[PDB]
């Protein structure tokens, strides 16, 4: 569910995509960096971590998830490499989404996943991100 | 795009991280193998990116090398040394896989490195640069 997601609105937000993403995951943060390049899309990230490859990511994500304003802290994360400083845990959907991912059968990531229901593994660079998401917002 | 896809090689303590997408015919990614050869306290991860256009024998050779029992082992040995097993199978394998992800990504070009700020190096760098700059984006 979206409410399970950091939502990132950039500019007026009308174009939509979701990523299932590890906070520690370098090709997730790569698609962070080129979300950096474009405008008017929302980004709902659903927190994925895998715990086999990256020890640290579900704790990285539930800090990340329960900071005040969670978009300012995932983008601050991702692009920046800033890391809250004394973050606490609160109770959280990072556990639920994580399963989540797993029952669509997402095995890796980043997974994007579009309004019309289909998905990508992997990330894309721009300017070819942004088509992809375009042309999945129907179908 | 995921580390179980990769060749993971653990150099001393493994510390540092590094991906790397490489072509095992390409002799930049040799090069860059026998710099990392040269380093310690670090992990390397080696997608398989064959340019089939430019080496018409390396989809073959990617396949064999993950194809060995000990993974790693068999791939810095023809990188580093030139040891092939001749004898190895190919399996069910995610090469063709790993390829497609590296084209997806826009890599041109092996070596392609990777590191854990999502950063990427078109083109291997001499030790001690090559130390220099994986611990350097070790963060952003």
């Amino acid at each position: 569910s979206l409410d399970k997601a950091i939502k990132e609105v950039r500019g007026n937000g009308k174009l939509k995509v979701a990523v299932f993403s590890d906070p520690d995951c370098p090709f997730c943060k790569r698609l962070e960096h080129e979300f950096e390049k474009m405008t008017d899309v929302t980004v709902y990230s659903f927190m994925m971590p895998i715990a086999g490859l990256h020890p640290d990511a579900a704790r990285k994500a539930q800090i990340l998830w329960c900071q005040p304003d969670r978009a300012k802290a995932w983008t601050d994360w991702m692009r920046k490499g800033k890391f809250p400083v004394g973050g606490s845990i609160c109770d959280n959907p990072v556990a639920e989404t994580t399963s989540l991912g797993e029952q669509f059968g997402f095995n890796g990531t980043p997974t994007l996943v579009f309004p019309n229901g289909r998905t990508q593994s992997g990330y894309s660079p721009m300017p070819q991100l942004e088509e992809i998401i375009r042309k999945n917002q129907q179908e």
